[PDB]
Order: C-alpha cells, then sequence, then structure tokens
C-alpha cells in the first residue's frame, strides 16, 4: 500500500526507471505486485507469447513477465533496468535448477551488468519450502562475487519479506546511479 | 478494436452488464481481450489463487478467469451476467473433456440461467485443432435444449472469426431485457 509508496517516493525524478521482476510461472510474481498495491497491473501482448504484466508508479515502472517457456525484444526492456528481482517457489524443488539457468542467462546480458539484483524465495509459508540459505547455495548465488545482490524470503500471500526485501532494493538505487 | 467497439454500442445504456469469457487456461482468453483492443487489462486477485482479467468500455465489463483446476465468489459475478463466452483451445484434444465437464458445470448456476451461451473454437489455424462441428460434439452443445447458443471457430492471433462470434452475441444481448 503506502508503506510502499514511501519507499519509492526517495526514487522519484525526472527519469524512467525499471524494475524487472522475472521467475518461472507461478513463483509468486502476480501476487507481489497486487500485494505492493502501487496502481493497476494492466496486461499488454508486445509479441504472441509474450505476456508483459506492467505497474507504473510514478517515474519508476514495475515490469512483469515469466521465464523459461531468451527473446530479442527483451533487450529494449533491459536499456532502462535500474534492478532485477528473481522470485523462486521456494517450495518448487523440481524446478529451482532452472530458476538458476534463466537467473544466469538474465545476469549475463550487458545492459543488465550494472543492474542490483533482489531474489525473492517467496513461498516461504509451505511445509517442505527451502529457506533463502537452500536457494542462495543452488542458485549459487554465492559465486555473483560481481554485482550487488540480495536474497529476501518471503511469502506474498501473508505479505511479509516484500518490504524488507524492497527497503534494500530501493537503497541500492538510491545510491546506484 | 473499433471495429469491436461499435459492435457493443447499441447496448450503451446505463445499465451494468458483464460478459463473461471462460475456459482451461492456455485457451486464448487474454490473447482475444487484448485483440479487441477495448481498453486495458487490469488483473486483479479478489482472493488468493483467484486472478481476474477486466476490460471495462463503458456500461460494459468483459471479466476473464481460468477454469477447471463453482465458489461462493463466481456465484457473485453470475449475478449480472448476460455473455458467457467460452473459449476453447481447439488443439488440445486431451482437456476437451474437461473444458466440457466445467462448462456444463457453469450452466447448472442459476443466475447464469438466462446467460447467452457463445463458444469460440480457437486455435484454429493449427493443423490438428478440431473444427467447430467436431467441438459441438465434444462438448456436447446440442443437448443444450434450453439455451441461446453459438459456436464461432476462430483464431485469435490473427483475429479470424472474432467479429462473427461477436456480432452474434450483440444481437443476443440488444433484445435480452
Ligand atoms: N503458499 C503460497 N502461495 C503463494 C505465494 N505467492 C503466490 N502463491 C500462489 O502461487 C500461485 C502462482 O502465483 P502467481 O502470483 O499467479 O504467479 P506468477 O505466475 O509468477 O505471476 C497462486 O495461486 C498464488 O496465490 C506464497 O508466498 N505462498
Ligand atoms: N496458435 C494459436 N495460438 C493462440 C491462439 N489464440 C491464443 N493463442 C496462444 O495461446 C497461448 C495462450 O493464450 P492466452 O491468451 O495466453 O490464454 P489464456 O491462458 O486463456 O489467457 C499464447 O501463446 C497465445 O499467443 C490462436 O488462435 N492460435
Ligand atoms: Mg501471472
Ligand atoms: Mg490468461
Amino acid at each position: 500500500g503506502n508503506i510502499f509508496a514511501n519507499l519509492f517516493k526517495g526514487l522519484f525524478g525526472k527519469k524512467e526507471m525499471r524494475i524487472l521482476m522475472v521467475g518461472l510461472d507461478a513463483a509468486g510474481k502476480t501476487t507481489i505486485l497486487y500485494k505492493l498495491k502501487l496502481g493497476e497491473i494492466v496486461t499488454t501482448i508486445p509479441t504472441i507469447g509474450f505476456n508483459v504484466e506492467t505497474v507504473e508508479y510514478k517515474n519508476i515502472s514495475f515490469t512483469v513477465w515469466d521465464v523459461g517457456g531468451i527473446r530479442p525484444l527483451w533487450r529494449h526492456y533491459f536499456q532502462n533496468t535500474q534492478g532485477l528481482i528473481f522470485v523462486v517457489d521456494s517450495n518448487d524443488r523440481e524446478r529451482v535448477n532452472e530458476a538458476r539457468e534463466e537467473l544466469m542467462r538474465m545476469l549475463a546480458e550487458d545492459e543488465l551488468r550494472d543492474a542490483v539484483l533482489l531474489v525473492f524465495a517467496n513461498k516461504q509459508d509451505l511445509p517442505n519450502a527451502m529457506n533463502a540459505a537452500e536457494i542462495t547455495d543452488k542458485l549459487g548465488l554465492h559465486s555473483l562475487r560481481h554485482r550487488n545482490w540480495y536474497i529476501q524470503a518471503t511469502c506474498a500471500t501473508s505479505g511479509d519479506g516484500l518490504y524488507e526485501g524492497l527497503d534494500w532494493l530501493s537503497n541500492q538505487l538510491r545510491n546506484q546511479k
């Protein structure tokens, strides 16, 4: 709601910022966006089979799309992305190896070289959900000795961890550029 | 887009109406919605797990959501539904039986009792895509001895068939109550 509006209020200014939130399908990306209550989640299809949800807050645009189904059109988007958030279904032990692939494939893009990474280890409320330490390992985030990263455990449905992780991210951008 | 807006025009009274477009996931509902160019597709999540896309023209709300995976909140939506569009992935021969039960199930509900059913047999551009003739059977549309109904073969991505099926529906609604 507002606690999130406040967060991003310090990042306001004549400049179009982009915060990419990608992850596999059903990771909790649309739920996290609805939870921020920064505005209307509007869907558009840039290209057939390319669904993009966006919440435009002010100069800050929240762009979301599923991953693993790369793509050219993506680069255009990358050309504005200050920060990338990657949400993982901690309870989906089966597709984290994929999450890692795409993640590594995203970090490996030239325009996203100077982008702050925030990994949301969502669905923490599920009984056999990996913890933020398991996910950091499986994702091999400890080898990303090069970029400003961070992992916050969450539950998009109850909503906790979203503020704490977005607080970090907000701080980072505030002195990113 | 504009050809589509004029279609519903006559129906522009002050009356709050709703056209419910449903079917299994991946059927082509979001693509159909985007093709109409009647407005922005906003995703809301009334209850956890329940994602609804809505486009609003004037006194018209196109409410979309995936089925097959009733509920008390739908019945509330049902209590205002004039038209019911049911889109099927004509090429997904496997779950056609599932889209059949979900359809039948939806028609069982009382507020829907006076809803006009338009069936879009989508993805018609694919080689294996069942045709309206086979769909009309696999869904038992002929069993509907008590309601208005029409099946229109479409291809959402190119837009083929959208106007035809939607021109029919308009009439049904133009002389409803
Ligand atoms: N248990 C649990 N379920 C969640 C959580 N976040 C999202 N979900 C559920 O996972 C499904 C996928 O979520 P969704 O937001 O549509 O995913 P997206 O495909 O990544 O955009 C939905 O049915 C959610 O309501 C969470 O933290 N915990
Ligand atoms: N080949 C083909 N694909 C279609 C057609 N309509 C939709 N799709 C594709 O089917 C996938 C699912 O469609 P979508 O609009 O996302 O469906 P929804 O899950 O019902 O909202 C997307 O890749 C669409 O581009 C069609 O007529 N032909
Ligand atoms: Mg989604
Ligand atoms: Mg959809």
